[PDB]
C-alpha cells in the first residue's frame, strides 16, 4: 500500500495539524465510510450532522468545523480543494516509465521526446511529435503531423487522426476519437455527396477528454477546444465547434457544427446544441436541454418537462392538447360580460 | 450448416413433439419469414392471425395454440423462453478455443486459467486474473489487478482499467470501457482541478455490457453493478453509481454520479438520471425521460411531450407561452360573477 | 503543399474562368477567412453581403453573383456542390497504398484483393473477403465471413463481427462497431435470459458510418442499411432496424429494435425512435425528438419544449401543473352564464 503521515499530507496542501502529525494514513474516504487508517473531509455544510460518528483517523476541516472536534483534524481554507489535491497521492493507476515498446511502430519523420513512454502495439504516423513526459497507452494510434504537448496522458485505444494539435497536460480516457470526419454532405438531387474534411483540430492546455468521446476535425478551419476545458464521457463535438477556456460539459452532450461556447460554461448531461449559435460566457444549461438559439444573457437555461407517473403524464399531455378549446371557451366568455 | 432434429431440440427445452421428431431443422425464423427447414414460435397473442400461413417446418406453441394446428408443433409452457433457449444452438459466432496467442502480452504477476483463451494482440497487466473458460478477444486490454470470473466472454477491443472486479458469465460487446476516470474536478476560482479517481469497479455475475458503453471507476468507493444486470449499447454509468440485481437499461441511457437504482428496474432508451438520487425497486422509466428526484413508489414514470407535426408543435408552444394571460384573464372573470 | 491552377480546378467541376486560369490555388476557405492563395464560394444567399471584402484569390459563384464582381470568379450552377467536389483535391488524409502489413493477421480462408491495403496489427478472420481498392486501417478487426465491397475506407480501430455484408464505397470512422449483440433477453420470473443474436448485418453501397457509432446484428433476419445512407457519430442502431436509401441521421440518434425508416429521411441530432414503428419516405425529425408512433404523412415532426431561463421554466412547469383547476374553474363559469 501507499501510506503517508498527516504531516507529509499537511505539507502538500499547507494545513495545520490539530492532533499528532506522526499518525500514518493509507487512503481517503467519505465521512461515514472512513476507517481509522483514512483521511476524510467536510466540504458540504449538509453532512455537518455526520462528522462526530465518523471512524476516520483524520478529517480535512475549515477552522470553524474543526473547533470543539473530538478527533484529530487537518485545518485548511477549502477542505474539498485540499481533498482534490491529496487524492493524487493515493492514485494506484500504473505509470509505464520512459522508452518505446519494441511492438509500437514509429515513422522515421516522428520526433518522440526521450522522457515519454509509448505502450504495446502503439502506432505513430509520419510527422508526429510526442512532447516531453507524455504517456501514450497500448493500441493508441497517433495520426500524421499530430502533436501532444508535454505532460499529456493518453489512456490505451485512443485514436488521433492526421493534423490534431494538442497543448500540454492533456488527459484522454480510452475509446476517444479526435479528428474524425463528421457529417458533411451536399444534396445532389436527393443523393448525399461527400464534402471532404480538410480542417484539423486544435486543443489548448490542461484539457480532459472522457471515454468514447468524439471530436470532429474542421471542414476548412480547425475545431477549437480552449484551455482547461473538461469534457466528460460519450460526448460528441461536431466539426468547427469552438469551446471557451474553463468550459465543463457533462456526459452524453452533443454540440452541432460551428457552435461557439464562451468561457466558464457548464453543460449538464445530454444537453444538445443546434449548429451555428453562440453561447456567451458563464451559461449553465440544465440536463437534457436542447439549446435552439444563441444565448447573450449569462445565467441558467432549461427545456424538458417535470417527471410524473406515466398515468399523470397522459392526463397532462391531454390537458395540453385541449389548450385551444380553453382559449376559444375563454374568448366566448370574454365577449359576454 | 448446424442442423438438429425436432427431438434433439425438444430435449433441450423439454417439449412434446406433435408431428415427427425425425424432421431436421437448420435455424430459427419469425412466423412469416420461416421456411420448411426452420423452427418458429408464437409468443405474441397478436400474431395468432399469422400462424396458419407460416411455411415454418415446425412452431414452438403453447398446448392452446397447437390445438387443431395444420403443421408439426413443439408444445411448451413459454414458447418465447423456449425460443430464447434454442437460439444458442444456431449461434454461428466463432469460439477461439483455449490457449494464449503468441502476440498477446501477459505480465508474470497475471494468473490466466489454462481453460481460457486470449486472442491476437491482447494485453494483460500486472496482477491480472483470467478465471476459467473465459474468452478474451483480440486487442482487449485488461488493466492491473482486474479480475474476470469464469465463463466471461469479452469481445475484441474491450478495455478494463486497473482494479476492475467482475463476477462470472460476464458478456461485454466491443468498444466497451470499464474503470475510466469520469468527470471529477473542483473549481479553484474558475479553474477545474483534477480529483483523481481512486475507487475501482465491482460487477456481479451474469452481466451484459453492450458496445461503446462506458462504466466509470469510483472516486473513493467502487462503482457497483449487481447480478444479472443487462446494459444495452452506448450507455454511460458515472463514478459511484449502484445498480440493483436484474435491472435492465436500454441503449444511450446516462446515469450521473452516485445515483442508486434498486432491483428489477427498467430504463427505456436515452433515459437520464441526475446524480445523488435513489430509485426504489421495480421502476419503469419511459424513453428519453430525465429523472430529476428520487423515486419511492414502484411503477412507471415519464417526461417529454407528444410528437406533433412541427407546425402544430409551434402552435402548442405558443398556446403554452400564453398560460399566464389565460390565468390573469381567468382571475378577472373569477372576480365579476 | 498540394496546389492547382484555377483551370485544373474549373476542369474538375466544368466551370467558366472569369479571371485568369493560370492563378495557383493551395486550399479552400470560407468567404471571410480566405486568403489570396485560396478558392472560396457563395452558397448562402445570406453571406451575399460578405463577398466584396473577401481576400479570396477566387470564388465559386453562380453567374448571377459573379456579374459585376471585383475579383476573379469560377462560374457554376451550384457553387456548394462544386465546393463539395473540389474539397477532395485538398484532402491531406494519408492513403497507405496496396499490400498487407507483416503484423496484420489474415486467415487462410480469407480472400483479400491485391489492390487493397491492410494496416498495422489489423486482424481478418476465416471466410473474410476484402474487395478491390479497399483500405483497412490499423487495429481494425474484421470478423468471420464479413464482406467489404470495393472502394471501402475503414479508419483504424473499426470492428466488424462475423456475418456483416457491406456494399461498395463504404466510409467508416474510428471506434465504429458493426454486428454487435444488442439487448435481447427474455424474463424468466424476473431474471433476464440471453436470446442469442443469429442474424447478421447488410449495408448497401456509398454508406457513411461516423465514429463510435454502433450497428447491432439481427436477432434472426439481418439488420438492413440501404444505399447512400449517411450516419453521423455516436449513433446507435438496434437489431433488425431497416433504413431506406439516402436517409441521413445526425449525431447521437438512437433507433430501437425493428424500426423501419423509409427513403430520403432526415433525423436531426439525438432523435430517438421506439421499436416496431414505421417512418414513411421524406420525413424530417427535429433534434432531440422522441418518435413514439409510426409516421405516414411526409413532413416535419417535433417533440420537446422551448428553452427558457431556468426561473421562467419553473413558472411554466407550475402554470402547467394548474391546468386541471383552470379547466375546473372554466367549467364552473361555463355553467353560470
Ligand atoms: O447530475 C448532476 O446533478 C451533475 C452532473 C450531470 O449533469 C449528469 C451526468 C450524467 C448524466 C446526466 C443525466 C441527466 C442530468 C444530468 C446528468
Ligand atoms: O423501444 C422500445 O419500445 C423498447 C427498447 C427501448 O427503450 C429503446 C432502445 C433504443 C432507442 C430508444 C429510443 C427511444 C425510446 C426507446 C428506445
Ligand atoms: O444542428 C443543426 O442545425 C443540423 C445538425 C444536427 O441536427 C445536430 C448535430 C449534433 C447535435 C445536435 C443537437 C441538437 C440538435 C441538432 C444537432
Ligand atoms: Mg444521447
Amino acid at each position: 500500500t501507499l501510506s503517508y503521515t498527516l504531516g507529509q499530507l499537511a505539507a502538500h496542501v499547507g494545513a495545520e495539524v490539530r492532533g499528532d502529525a506522526d499518525l500514518p494514513i493509507q487512503g481517503l474516504a467519505t465521512l461515514q465510510e472512513a476507517g481509522p487508517a483514512q483521511l476524510s473531509f467536510l466540504a458540504n455544510p449538509q453532512y455537518r450532522k455526520y462528522l462526530p460518528e465518523s471512524r476516520a483517523g483524520a478529517v480535512l476541516l475549515t477552522a470553524a468545523d474543526a473547533d470543539g472536534f473530538a478527533g484529530t483534524a487537518l485545518v485548511v481554507a477549502n477542505p474539498y480543494l485540499a481533498y482534490a489535491s491529496l487524492s493524487h497521492l493515493f492514485d494506484r493507476k500504473p505509470k509505464a516509465a520512459a522508452g518505446i515498446h519494441p511492438t509500437a511502430i514509429v515513422a522515421a519523420d516522428a520526433e518522440v521526446d526521450p522522457s515519454a513512454s509509448v505502450g504495446a502495439y502503439a502506432v505513430i504516423e509520419s510527422g508526429a511529435r510526442i512532447g516531453a513526459g507524455v504517456s501514450i497507452g497500448a493500441h493508441c494510434v497517433i495520426g500524421a503531423r499530430s502533436v501532444i504537448g508535454e505532460g499529456g496522458w493518453l489512456a490505451p485505444r485512443v485514436t488521433l487522426y492526421h493534423d490534431v494539435t494538442i497543448g500540454a497536460r492533456v488527459s484522454i480516457q480510452s475509446g476517444a476519437v479526435i479528428g474524425g470526419e463528421g457529417f458533411g454532405f451536399a444534396n445532389e438531387k436527393g443523393v448525399w455527396q461527400k464534402i471532404a474534411q480538410i480542417g484539423g483540430v486544435t486543443i489548448g492546455d490542461d484539457v480532459e477528454i472522457g471515454a468514447n468521446t468524439t471530436i470532429d476535425r474542421g471542414a476548412l478551419s480547425d475545431t477549437l477546444i480552449g484551455n482547461g476545458v473538461k469534457l466528460d464521457n460519450q460526448i460528441m463535438i461536431a466539426h468547427n465547434v469552438q469551446i471557451g477556456d474553463h468550459t465543463a460539459m457533462a456526459a452524453c452532450v452533443g454540440i452541432s457544427g460551428s457552435a461557439k461556447i464562451g468561457r466558464h460554461c457548464m453543460l449538464a448531461g445530454g444537453v444538445g446544441l443546434v449548429g451555428h449559435i453562440e453561447i456567451c460566457d458563464n451559461v449553465f444549461v440544465t440536463g437534457m436541454t436542447m439549446v435552439t438559439r444563441s444565448i447573450t444573457e449569462p445565467g441558467s437555461y432549461s427545456s424538458g418537462t417535470a417527471m410524473q407517473p406515466a398515468a399523470e403524464w397522459k392526463k397532462s399531455a391531454a390537458r395540453i392538447r385541449q389548450l385551444d378549446d380553453m382559449a376559444r371557451r375563454l374568448q366566448q366568455l370574454e365577449k359576454r360580460l
